[PDB]
Protein backbone atom coordinates (compact mmCIF):
# COMPACT_ATOMS: atom_id res chain seq x y z
CA UNK A 1 0.00 0.00 0.00
CA UNK A 2 0.73 3.64 -0.32
CA UNK A 3 3.21 5.45 1.50
CA UNK A 4 1.36 8.21 3.40
CA UNK A 5 4.27 10.16 5.14
CA UNK A 6 7.34 11.39 3.99
CA UNK A 7 10.45 12.59 6.10
CA UNK A 8 13.32 15.48 5.71
CA UNK A 9 16.58 13.90 5.38
CA UNK A 10 17.83 17.83 5.52
CA UNK A 11 17.43 21.37 6.63
CA UNK A 12 16.10 23.60 3.68
CA UNK A 13 15.11 27.32 4.28
CA UNK A 14 13.04 28.59 1.61
CA UNK A 15 13.82 31.09 -0.62
CA UNK A 16 10.90 32.73 -2.60
CA UNK A 17 7.25 32.87 -1.67
CA UNK A 18 6.03 29.58 -3.18
CA UNK A 19 8.41 27.18 -1.63
CA UNK A 20 8.24 25.60 2.02
CA UNK A 21 10.63 25.71 4.73
CA UNK A 22 11.41 22.67 6.95
CA UNK A 23 13.50 21.06 9.30
CA UNK A 24 15.57 17.53 9.23
CA UNK A 25 13.49 14.95 10.36
CA UNK A 26 10.11 16.68 10.24
CA UNK A 27 7.12 14.83 8.33
CA UNK A 28 5.32 15.91 5.41
CA UNK A 29 2.50 14.84 3.08
CA UNK A 30 3.30 15.15 -0.76
CA UNK A 31 0.30 16.41 -1.91
CA UNK A 32 -1.96 15.88 -5.13
CA UNK A 33 -2.78 18.82 -7.61
CA UNK A 34 -6.77 18.18 -6.86
CA UNK A 35 -8.86 17.02 -4.31
CA UNK A 36 -12.00 16.27 -5.99
CA UNK A 37 -13.06 19.58 -7.27
CA UNK A 38 -11.04 21.30 -5.21
CA UNK A 39 -7.59 22.44 -6.98
CA UNK A 40 -4.19 23.65 -5.59
CA UNK A 41 -4.25 27.63 -5.88
CA UNK A 42 -1.31 30.65 -5.50
CA UNK A 43 -2.32 33.67 -4.18
CA UNK A 44 -0.46 36.68 -5.97
CA UNK A 45 -1.70 39.17 -3.65
CA UNK A 46 -1.43 37.22 -0.22
CA UNK A 47 1.44 34.96 -1.22
CA UNK A 48 -0.42 32.22 0.30
CA UNK A 49 -0.96 28.64 -1.10
CA UNK A 50 -3.63 25.83 -0.74
CA UNK A 51 -6.64 24.23 -2.00
CA UNK A 52 -9.25 26.21 -3.56
CA UNK A 53 -12.99 25.50 -4.77
CA UNK A 54 -13.05 25.15 -8.56
CA UNK A 55 -15.99 26.67 -9.42
CA UNK A 56 -15.03 29.91 -7.23
CA UNK A 57 -12.47 30.85 -10.37
CA UNK A 58 -12.49 32.06 -13.61
CA UNK A 59 -9.79 32.42 -16.20
CA UNK A 60 -8.37 36.00 -16.93
CA UNK B 1 -1.32 30.25 -25.42
CA UNK B 2 -2.95 28.89 -21.97
CA UNK B 3 -4.42 30.86 -19.17
CA UNK B 4 -1.56 32.42 -16.72
CA UNK B 5 -4.14 33.62 -14.34
CA UNK B 6 -7.66 32.65 -12.85
CA UNK B 7 -10.09 36.03 -10.82
CA UNK B 8 -12.45 35.00 -7.92
CA UNK B 9 -15.95 35.08 -8.70
CA UNK B 10 -17.05 34.90 -4.68
CA UNK B 11 -15.19 35.07 -1.24
CA UNK B 12 -14.09 31.95 0.22
CA UNK B 13 -13.26 31.47 4.11
CA UNK B 14 -10.67 28.72 5.13
CA UNK B 15 -12.01 26.20 6.80
CA UNK B 16 -8.95 23.14 7.11
CA UNK B 17 -5.14 23.95 7.12
CA UNK B 18 -4.75 22.52 3.66
CA UNK B 19 -7.13 25.33 2.05
CA UNK B 20 -6.54 28.70 1.05
CA UNK B 21 -8.47 32.40 1.58
CA UNK B 22 -9.26 34.40 -0.77
CA UNK B 23 -11.31 37.60 -1.71
CA UNK B 24 -13.42 38.11 -5.00
CA UNK B 25 -11.59 40.14 -7.48
CA UNK B 26 -8.26 38.32 -6.41
CA UNK B 27 -6.25 37.31 -8.70
CA UNK B 28 -4.84 33.63 -8.22
CA UNK B 29 -2.45 31.26 -9.99
CA UNK B 30 -3.88 27.18 -10.31
CA UNK B 31 -0.69 25.19 -9.43
CA UNK B 32 1.48 22.19 -10.71
CA UNK B 33 2.35 19.48 -9.05
CA UNK B 34 5.83 19.51 -9.93
CA UNK B 35 8.67 22.06 -10.80
CA UNK B 36 11.42 20.39 -12.01
CA UNK B 37 12.82 18.19 -9.80
CA UNK B 38 10.40 20.08 -6.42
CA UNK B 39 7.34 18.37 -5.83
CA UNK B 40 4.41 20.33 -3.70
CA UNK B 41 3.80 19.01 0.57
CA UNK B 42 2.12 20.18 3.41
CA UNK B 43 3.97 20.03 6.37
CA UNK B 44 2.39 18.27 9.37
CA UNK B 45 4.38 20.25 11.69
CA UNK B 46 3.63 24.00 10.59
CA UNK B 47 0.64 23.40 8.54
CA UNK B 48 2.08 25.37 5.78
CA UNK B 49 2.07 24.14 2.35
CA UNK B 50 4.83 24.74 -0.52
CA UNK B 51 7.28 23.38 -3.13
CA UNK B 52 10.32 21.50 -1.54
CA UNK B 53 13.31 19.26 -3.33
CA UNK B 54 12.46 15.91 -3.87
CA UNK B 55 15.76 14.88 -2.90
CA UNK B 56 15.92 16.59 0.76
CA UNK B 57 12.96 13.80 1.68
CA UNK B 58 12.36 9.82 1.91
CA UNK B 59 9.55 7.73 2.41
CA UNK B 60 7.92 6.81 6.45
Amino acid sequence: GGVTTFVALYDYVASGETDLSFKKGERLQIVNNTEGDWWLAHSLTTGQTGYIPSNYVAPS
